[PDB]
DNA sequence: GCCATGGCTAGTA
DNA sequence: CTACTAGCCATGG
């Protein structure tokens, strides 16, 4: 398998997310048939444009929580498209943006 | 060829 | 609970 079909393929699968719950981008590396790729996942959400009627938001690391992402600030987006989503969300000690995690992951 | 990034995971201290 | 490991891997200079 090429790229770019990897791509679709995981746009495609972040938008099978029913509105409320999440997962993440190993738990979609792995699904896609690429489980080794989560890191490219992230990328993948790195880039779309803004525009979009895509799912990023709702999409963590395997820790349940918001990943760092270092540069940016939408670390906040994603935060307030889900506590606008009924997602309660819970801030944490030294920062951090942290939920229960299995109350949401996904399944066939 | 290289390393330096990256929205990562799964260990084990 | 945190911290710091291995490994993993595009992508771009």
């Amino acid at each position: 398998m090429r790229m770019d079909e990897f791509y679709t393929k995981v746009y495609d699968a972040v938008c099978e997310i029913p509105y409320g719950k999440v997962s993440t981008y190993g738990e979609i590396a792995r699904y896609v048939g690429m489980p080794s790729y989560a890191r490219q996942v992230g990328q993948a959400m790195k880039h779309l444009h803004p525009e979009t009627h895509v799912p990023w938001h709702r999409v963590i690391n395997s820790r349940g929580t918001i990943s760092k992402r270092d540069i940016s600030a939408g670390e906040q987006r994603q935060k307030d498209r889900l506590e606008e989503e009924g997602v309660e969300i819970y801030q944490t000690s030294l920062g951090e943006y942290k939920l229960n995690l299995p109350e949401y992951m996904w399944k066939p």
